[PDB]
Formats: structure tokens, sequence, C-alpha cells
């Protein structure tokens, strides 16, 4: 299940996050869908994605204040870009420091953008809380 | 910056490692190069590599009791195998659980077969470890 | 649109494909679905797959004298090998030599095996076409 | 050998292009590389690259009036971005219509850019002339 790496995230009836003390937003994309491993998380495939210097955060379009959710960027490992080349839409694969199999880890799929520059903002986010 | 994931392996003189208490050989492959990340590790470009229930060890062909390394299967998570349409040789990449950087992860490259069947033991020999 | 590259293929109830002329059986894998391009072609779903010295020759499982396909060998120009890491199941790519859009490729999809000896066969076999 | 698939192309001593009637440039990128199947192209390896309504264009940094190639988006079937996860640059591999073997296609490589939108701008001019 999903909701072992992901948490519960707060917003304002508009869909704006709540964020933590010292929390900062970085970048934002539109229309992105959840995977957990090769699956679609249901339900959660159109809504906008932030990326904050702690975080990654799935806001829901249709029910933001029931269906938005969390990531700690401090259990990830690795997050790695696909082009899109048998995928319908680009993909972020965000790989976990301690799986509980190798079957779980995330995808963010881009469904309005290519996703290049979330992408690129991740991994600089990632490494600042890997080198320290 | 390897050796902060690899760690010396002792063996004999004709290539054959010690291994550890109840610690069992799996699979071997032979002509096998290792990269740290997008490099080559530059004396451990021709060994055969070798599957154990706990490990995977590289064993040098040119100098085993001196450039042979061993990792261990219980600081991975992920596995992913490329079948070499851009790179000379297929690889197997291998993903730590808590790299120094996202820049820090471990290839094989697998020379003189397809290295389908050591992936594919690898695969399990980690999947075993993880659950 | 994938009919602008497969061809019809006559069977035998059981399954049989009807070969040419000097046509000969090369290798069979089972369980493969068909795309065009990204998406699926909808009730090919379910086959074996043949590699013949001139032929990829897709023959379904469901309705065999109905829904079989062949695709020319001298239609195609590479072939990529995908493991499946975000697929289902692992993916042989062919790409052909005179596309009408660059949307249009196609894969093989190896739903109970790796794919890989059907792969390896089938580069040997365009090369031997190309060269 | 390369030169089946590329042609010389003639540039100013400044390094500009001589292009044929009526053919217009459309996207410029610096410090590429060059690729035939695997292997580096020796001495094309710095280049700014140029995409035109009918060519792909490469001009050398050290020699433009010598070492300058061209290849036809005619002979072109597909083109394919790869992100950069086993190689040191993003590659853009273009595929031929007509291969004389399948380890015969080309490479650009990347090495002051991420070639996203080079990329996609070959993908379009590429489309245009296979629709036709």
């Amino acid at each position: 299940h999903h909701m072992e790496y992901w948490h519960y995230v707060e917003t304002t009836s508009s869909g704006q996050p709540l964020l933590r003390e010292g929390e900062k937003d970085i970048f934002i994309d539109q229309s992105v869908g959840l995977y957990h491993g090769k699956s679609k998380i249901l339900q959660r495939q159109r809504g906008r994605i932030f990326l904050t210097s702690q975080r990654i955060i799935y806001i829901d379009d249709a029910k933001p204040t029931q269906n938005s959710l969390g990531l700690e960027l401090d259990d990830l490992a690795y997050v790695n870009y696909s082009s899109g080349f048998l995928t319908r839409s680009p993909r972020l694969i965000l790989f976990f420091k301690d799986p509980s199999s190798s079957t779980e880890f995330v995808q963010l799929s881009f469904r309005k953008s290519d996703g290049v520059l979330f992408s690129q903002a991740t991994e600089r986010a990632l490494e600042n809380i890997l080198t320290e």
C-alpha cells in the first residue's frame, strides 16, 4: 500500500497546501497523476504537484482537502526522469531509502508538461538533503 | 568514492574468494567490469562476478588477491537491467539504500554475456533480503 | 493504423500458420501481446509470436483463423529490448524503415517469459536482412 | 563509416552555415559532440548544432570551414531523447530510414544543456516531413 510512504496533507478550500514552519515552495506543475510501483493510484490521477524544501506534495484537483498527499524528501535515495517513449506521459521515478520490496517506488506522471523543470528542481532539492 | 560501499575481499591465488559462515554460492558470470556512478572503476575492468546469499563479489582476473571487492546485498534497494543500446555492453544498475550523493550507484558491465541470468538471480537474491 | 504495416495471416484451426515458399521457422514464444505505438492492439493481446526467416507472425490464442497477423522483416530498421521496469512486461520495440508518423512503431509484450531469447533471435534475423 | 549519411557543409569564416534556397534555421544549441552508433566521432566532439527546416547541421568549433557536417531530415525515421542516466550527457538518437546495418544510427550529445528544447524542435521538424 502507498500509505506507508505517503502522508495526509491539509490544504485550504482553494487547494493551497498548509506548509510546515520554515518550509518553502520551490516549484509547481499541473495535471500530474500518481503511480505506486507500476500501477496507477486510483483517484489520484489529476492534481498539482508541489516541490518544497522538505517534501513533494500532491494536491488533488477534485477533492484537495481530502485526497492530497505528501512524501518526505528525507525518505528518498534517487529520482530518475523517464521521457515518455513507452509511456503516454513522461515520468519522474522516486526511489526510497528503505523499500519493503523493489516493487515499492513512486512515479509522478506529467500529462500537460514534459515534467523537465520539475524533475530538475527535485534532483537539486534531493541532492541538498543527501549531501546534508 | 566507491570504497564507501565496496569492501576488500580475500581470495586465493587461483581466484577463489573467502566466504563467510553460512554464505552460499548462487551464480557466477565472467568478463565483467565495474562502474561507480557513470565512471569505470579503473583497476576493476575484467573479473568474474559472483552472487552469494549475502554479497556481490568481484574477483579480479589479473590480480585476484589484490583487486577483488565485495558489496553487501543488505546495502541495496533496487536493481535495473539496461540492454546495451547506447552502451557497448549490457549493464546491471544497483541502487543503494543510503547513497552519500544520488550520483553514486553501481553498474556491472557484461562484456562476454548478456548478463540476463546473473541479473535475474540478483533480483531474486535482493528481494529475499528486502522481504 | 496498425494495418498499414501488418497483414492478415492464414492459419489452421489448431493455430498453425501458412508459410511461404522457402520460409523457415526460427523461434516461437507464448502469451505475447501487440502494441501499435504506445497503445495496445485490442483483439491481439494473447498469442504465440513466431519468428521466421522472412516475418514476425502473431498467432492469436482465442481466434487464430481470424485475428492472426504478419509483419515483413524487410519493413524494419531497428529493434530495442526494454526490460520492464515501468511496464508490467518486458517489451521488444520494432522501428519501421518507412513510418507514416514517428508515433508508429511496434511493440511485442512478453507476459509469461522475459522475451530475451525471442529478441536476440529477431536481432539476428533482422541483421541478416539488412546486410 | 559516418559519411554515407553525413554530407559536407560550407560555412562562413565565423562559423555561420551557408543554407539552401528557402532553408530556414529553427533552433541552435552549443557544445554538442557526435556519435556514429555507440562510438564518438573523433574530432567532431565540440560544435554548435543547428536545426533547419530540412537538415540537422553540425558546425565544428575548431575548424568550421573544414569539419562541419549535415544530415537530411528526409533520411530519418525517428528521433529519441535519452536523458543521461548511464551517459555523462543527455543524447538525441537519430534513426535512419535505410540503415546498412542496425549498428548504424547517429547520436547528438549535449555537454552544456539538457538538449530538451533542441530535441523537441527536431521531433516537430521531422514529423512535418513525415506527415508530408
